[PDB]
């Protein structure tokens, strides 16, 4: 077994040819854009490999075997650092001028990112959803026959979003006739508020105190909002939430008690998931500067409406900032109960 | 033309075959290995590409002409920010452990990152002489390839090192010519005036045990600055493989650095700063692979023969770094005044 | 001389005070919100230093003698890879996590990172104009500054800034002449020509779809190729501050950008592209701060700050658009011996 | 509460002055020099803090308490990933040309990195031992202080390192009681059964005989407590005998529950001894780039003299196949 021969090296290092030299027109830079999109490329299988194992882990229900919580949070974090190397991997790019680039851009068209398979199988399998897709049109127009068909599989499959979501929906603390998580934290928060409305409301006719009351006011809608089922019903018909009201408590559930033991790697988990989202919407950043670098002010606009909130896959577990509370607020996990959450 | 026939992805990405799998018992992390190998290889491919061009543009006698430096210094850019790259890529083989790669390793026996052909060139062309390699079990690198690869080696061994090159380019370099500015000569006489207006300075301080240091550096400083003026050391120097430049080359790289705002010297001074940034970035691979087979392996062995490949003795520039001995103050270099600061312009 | 005097760490390593600590309620993390941003101002009073060395060299007249290009370019590198570090220095940051942050988030009140006098400072040399800046609760941001900052914000402002000095340099730019290798007049005549013959061609091809779309494209090209000579549409962008260069620094940089070989423009180049990095990099700052007050407080502070990362805020704005007048390389001014030796 | 009086920046952005100005010849690059090591002591001074409330959950026994295992690896990550942006922060430094430092090092004399309190505290807390530390031109490192600064270092040296405090933590880990999971004792039985099967396959090519031969030696030498006492006297080894099989212990168990965090804890002490590490390596590619030729003194601390949890890295070698790791069946699996 020889180094190039285990590595199909005859493969990968006999795949660069130059559209400007089949012309008669060879351009020197033109190899260097190859490169970089096959070193894309390659990665982009590498995360679809951990990603498939990952989300075959949820689907079998090896998950529910806490044992493969650390095989699951390496595997995503594994994933964070290749994104990681990609958005630094531009800096190559950047090393083509726009002037050399136009020297071949020519002997390129029609051919398009759009038309990277594995980038939309990725997209697809976290779980952007097709709907809340910008147009540019459909986006598998561009693709034809098993591609096509991979690219349906890809979004009829579950993807990690409702993988993780099926999994939040079980976290322990959230049975009523249990711990009662949402039932106490929803006493916890009225109560709190209640108390602070009466400090204020001692306070002297004054701007400050009416800056208070409306800072408490604020805060109140906030913090309630969250116990309305309904409200989260419609702005998951809109959207703009993605997963279920329970799969919201689950998480809520491991972001306050992260430090009981069973909850520590799940924590982990989460932030992984955000590091993901916030490192692809990093990736399309950096891919529409380059674009604009290259292509002029006047595709630039398309692709800057990607970065945007409807391309982060898992926005609740961002927003439970927004419903932080204080530290006294949150339901005691007295040692009598810890032991449901110790192994 | 679409993207996926464009970049040949029905070769790259039908290239992955884990060997455990083949073996009946697929290991996960194999594919991780596998990639980063493959991505490694994509890049040595690019900077081959990149250092080829920039050693035909100095052979064919195209560097003569100072509208193409741009370009060179680009290109030779670009070579480190891809290391700087290369460098950052072991974070991902450092998310495998050693237990995970302890269960595949035995199905890769014997392949060796030994037998990538790409990287041997690569040092090849930047120009590694084979006689500073380091041995591996007593044995020629080339030793390892067959058929075309073994003679694609032979042909990176015979043809123009980038080294070479640079050499031949360095020794033309404008400033050293005893009928013009005449640099070398009047660097001597300078350093020697300095040298003796120095001594004065510390003989008349007043007799102190600060004085002695003094005297003990002057001592030091004056044998290396003046150690600079002789060329049978230098030729010694290169006998023993401790220096690489010819004498008149190293005249050159020094007119460059210490002439390096003049318009002519802006851009060669960059390219010096390249050259060296390149063998720095080398260097950092070589570590950084090194403390990954020792994170892996374990200590014993290749991993001695690997630390033994981070030296200076894999660095072909080397000459480059060593001028920072022979600094001297900025009013001992032999002045430029545009009466003589003419040939300098562009 | 001993090390930690040379540095003055007694007093750069007694300048960290916990204010949750003062409160009697020390917080952990508090420390490293402190350290982090003293690391970024730093870097900023080394960026202000590098950016305001660069300014005296272009505003004294040293620049005129090409022998400082390189000092010059070096320091505007140098500017570039600070930038890229303060960049990185995120990541430190993101070890906090957004309920570590509430714990000692109501001590900071009322400072803010708008407070930052260096960034102002910063933002104002290069060439930030105010009347262009995004309005922060309905205000202008100096009304955030008192006394001695206030006013040496006010001399920021007016004293001259990076893109000025540039503008004035690139308006010298050799070339441009009439009389001589009148650049500006061969451009307007080449591409004529080149739009000429393109057409001809296209109307030469068989009616269909591809030579219905080429119609298009030419249409497009050759309506930005021609605005490109329209000096009185350029006033007319500059007023509305879509534009910051003058129509004949505008001129000066597209001739660098053309002939970036001949000796004399390579290292000015160099000096066009290291403009458009720091303008990228402090965009990415910027993303990359909005992306990080979106963690901590989540969904406002929020959408001004996305305001900010925007083309409003880049001030070289114009090299960037000169992507947008690329053209065939047989289109441009022949630059032969007889018209070569000026550069 | 205003920013600038939030972050005492009267103090910091008034500490930055140019000795080549005091002596009359300001000298430009002399800023980056003095704002690159005042940023790095701003950085060690949060490792100090970090590493520092670490030592103190071990030393008032919370680390005992599981629930703060995140908190633990989590200050540890932290500390990594600043160490990685003082590696990348010499990229800045690297825009000094060697000519240019040479304008200004004169002024410099005798100041020295040497003198950095803050890196020797930061050396002592993980567990760098003084007598295992090379010496520069034969003087103590300590030489190099006076005072108050002489004094906290003295302390960072008597006090509990880093390296002791997780040794004492490793004696405890569960599943090494002889009466209990009786790890030690199955996996000597397991590896014996597992050569002597080996051997009976190769004796049914010599070649590779040599190897299994070597292989024995090495799995076998694991087991031998009196080799290990003596490679800790000559300080070859930095952990006891015990706190070595609790890693192993951890290393081999890693998926259990119980040890996922800790696992992670190991993994991210081996992560700061090699970015440790690759500061120092960087720090000698500088001197080198600037003086030319102490290069070869700093070369030698780029060495495992200086890597504190050399044990951890070492656990590669006695890696063994996965079927001869003692199974955590149910009957213990409860632990
Ligand atoms: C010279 C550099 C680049 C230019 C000028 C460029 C240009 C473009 C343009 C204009 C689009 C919008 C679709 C279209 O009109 O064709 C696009 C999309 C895309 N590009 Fe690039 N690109 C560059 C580099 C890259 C790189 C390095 C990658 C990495 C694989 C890449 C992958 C993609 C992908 C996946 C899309 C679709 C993204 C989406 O729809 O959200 N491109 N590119
Ligand atoms: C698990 C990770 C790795 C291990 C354990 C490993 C192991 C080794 C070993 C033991 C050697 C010495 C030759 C031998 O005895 O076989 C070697 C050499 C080499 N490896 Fe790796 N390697 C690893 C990753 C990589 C990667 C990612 C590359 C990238 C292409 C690579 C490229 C090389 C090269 C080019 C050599 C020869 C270098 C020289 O002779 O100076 N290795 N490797
Ligand atoms: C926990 C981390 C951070 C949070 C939550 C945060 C929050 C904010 C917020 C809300 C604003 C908008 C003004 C306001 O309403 O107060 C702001 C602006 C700003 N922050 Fe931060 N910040 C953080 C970290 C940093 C850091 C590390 C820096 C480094 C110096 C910084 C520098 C600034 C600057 C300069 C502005 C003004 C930006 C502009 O007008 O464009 N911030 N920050
Ligand atoms: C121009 C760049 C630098 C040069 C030329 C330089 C030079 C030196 C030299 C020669 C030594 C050996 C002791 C001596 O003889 O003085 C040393 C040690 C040291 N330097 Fe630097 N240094 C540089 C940058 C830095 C930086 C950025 C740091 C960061 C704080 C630093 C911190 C240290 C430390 C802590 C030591 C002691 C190392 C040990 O004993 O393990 N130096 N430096
Ligand atoms: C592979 C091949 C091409 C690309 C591009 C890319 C970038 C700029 C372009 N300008 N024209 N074209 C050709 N067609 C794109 C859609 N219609 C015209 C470009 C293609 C980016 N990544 C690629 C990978
Ligand atoms: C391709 C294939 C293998 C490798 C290795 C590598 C790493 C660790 C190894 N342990 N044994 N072997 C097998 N051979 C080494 C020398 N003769 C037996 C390993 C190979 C590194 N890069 C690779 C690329
Ligand atoms: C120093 C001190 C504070 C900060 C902040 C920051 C971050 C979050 C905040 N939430 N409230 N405040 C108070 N201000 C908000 C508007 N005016 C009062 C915060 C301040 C960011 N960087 C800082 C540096
Ligand atoms: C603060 C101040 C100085 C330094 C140095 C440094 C670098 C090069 C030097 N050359 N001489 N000196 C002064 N003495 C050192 C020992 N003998 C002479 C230098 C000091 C590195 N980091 C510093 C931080
Ligand atoms: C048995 C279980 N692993 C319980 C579970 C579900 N979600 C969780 C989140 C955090 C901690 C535990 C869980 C399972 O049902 O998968
Ligand atoms: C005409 C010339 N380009 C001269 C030359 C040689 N080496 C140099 C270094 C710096 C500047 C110029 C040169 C040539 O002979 O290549
Ligand atoms: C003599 C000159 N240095 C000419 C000049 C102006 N702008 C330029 C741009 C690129 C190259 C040269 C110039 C000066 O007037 O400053
Ligand atoms: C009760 C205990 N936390 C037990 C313990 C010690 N070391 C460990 C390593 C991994 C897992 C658990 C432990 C303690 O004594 O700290």
């Amino acid at each position: 077994l020889i180094y190039g021969n285990y590595l199909h090296l005859e493969k990968v290092l006999n795949a660069q040819e130059l559209q400007s030299e089949t012309k008669g027109n060879k351009i020197h830079d033109e190899h260097l854009f190859i490169i970089t999109h096959q070193a894309y490329e390659l990665w982009f299988k590498q995360i679809l490999w951990e990603l498939d194992s990952v989300r075959e882990i949820f689907q079998n229900g090896h998950v529910r075997d806490e044992r493969n919580m650390l095989k699951v949070v390496s595997r995503m974090h594994r994933v964070s650092v290749i994104l990681k190397l990609l958005v630094q991997q531009f800096s190559i790019l950047e090393t083509m001028t726009a002037l050399d680039f136009n020297d071949f851009r020519e002997y390129l068209s029609p051919a398009s990112g759009f038309q990277s398979l594995q980038f939309r199988l990725l997209e697809n399998k976290i779980g952007v959803l097709q709907n809340m897709r910008v147009p540019y049109r459909h986006y598998r127009d561009n693709f034809k026959g098993e591609e096509n068909e991979l690219l349906l599989k890809s979004e009829q499959e579950k993807t990690l979003l409702e993988l993780v979501e099926a999994w939040l929906e079980r976290t322990p603390g959230l049975e009523p006739h249990g711990f009662n998580f949402w039932g106490k934290l929803e006493k916890n928060i009225t109560r709190g508020l209640e108390e602070e409305f009466i400090r204020i409301q001692a306070k002297e006719e004054s701007e400050e105190k009416e800056e208070q009351v409306a800072e408490f006011q604020k805060q109140k809608e906030v913090l309630l909002s969250l116990f309305d089922e309904k409200r989260h019903e419609h702005l998951l018909s809109k959207g703009e939430r993605r997963l279920s009201y329970r799969a919201l408590q689950g998480a809520l559930m491991i972001y306050f008690y992260r430090e009981e033991p069973r909850f520590q790697v799940p924590f982990q988990l989460l932030t992984s998931l955000m590091d993901i989202d916030s490192l692809m919407t990093k990736w399309r950043y950096n891919h529409v500067c380059m674009v604009h670098r290259m292509l002029g002010s006047k595709g630039y606009h398309y692709l800057r409406s990607t970065v945007s909130d409807r391309y982060k896959v898992f926005v609740d577990l961002f927003n439970l900032s927004t419903y932080l509370i204080p530290r006294h607020w949150i339901p005691k996990m007295n040692p009598t109960i810890h032991k449901f959450l110790e192994h």
